[PDB]
């Protein structure tokens, strides 16, 4: 059957899903706008719930396939609050860019042009999707928000803080070890040279880089020999 050209689902799939939102939701700009009026009565982060993720014609979708690096469109919606009564946002985005944040739980967060999102939890048509959120994306994403916070960061240092990150539970994720970063190094330092290369001191001449890209050109096993 036909497939859609911005996420490459099949139309005629029967496990297709579109997103969903209550009547009165708005605009990121109405949103926005509205917001500015109530601090009159400055820019914050916001927290995002029962959110959904999906392309430009309502196909929910993942995150973390490769989608927003390739620049296709990926827009969200949820009840909204600046900061434990939210607003109703449809259509939000486009996501230029997802990241990780933080008591020792890393929450996905989203950038648009105008705003930031820390995600909640999924609706209940998106929570299947957000619950397949891979190890080796989100670890990166781990990896390079403790690389930019901490610019000395030493293999020790990075193993622990993986080691003792949380995923939330709508990620559907297992606890990480060492052997999670480790059967991954491949991919997470193509994602650390990644964000180097995109942006702006950078993380991939960090110490515990060094020694990631140097297990990244051993086998698995003897890698794990290492730990
Ligand atoms: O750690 C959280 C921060 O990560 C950065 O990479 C993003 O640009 C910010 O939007 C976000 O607030
Ligand atoms: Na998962
Ligand atoms: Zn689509």
């Amino acid at each position: 059957g036909p497939k859609c050209i911005q996420c490459g689902q099949y139309l005629d799939d029967p496990d297709l899903k579109y997103g969903q939102h209550p009547p009165d939701a708005v605009d990121e700009p109405q949103m926005l706008t509205n917001e500015k009026l109530s601090i009159f009565d400055a820019l914050p982060q916001h927290k995002l719930t029962c959110f959904s993720v999906y392309c430009k014609h309502g196909h929910l979708c993942p995150i973390d396939t490769g989608l927003i690096e390739k620049n296709i469109e990926l827009f969200f919606s949820g009840s909204a609050k600046p900061i434990p009564g939210g607003v109703n946002g449809k259509n939000l985005g486009p996501i230029n860019e997802w990241w990780i944040t933080g008591g020792e739980k890393a929450l996905i967060g989203f950038s648009t042009s105008f705003a930031e999102y820390i995600l909640m939890d999924p609706s209940p048509e998106y929570a299947p999707i957000f619950g397949l959120m891979q190890e080796k994306i989100y670890i990166s994403k781990i990896v390079v928000e403790f690389l930019q916070s901490n610019s000395d960061s030493t293999y020790e240092d990075l193993i622990n803080k993986i080691e003792t990150t949380v995923p939330p539970s709508g990620l559907n994720l297992n606890r990480f070890t060492e052997d999670s970063l480790l059967r991954h190094a491949q991919f997470v330092v193509e994602q650390v040279e990644s964000y180097d290369e995109a942006g702006d001191q950078p993380i991939f001449l960090t110490p515990c880089m060094r020694d990631l890209i140097k297990l990244a050109g051993v086998t698995l096993g003897q890698r794990r020999a290492q730990a």
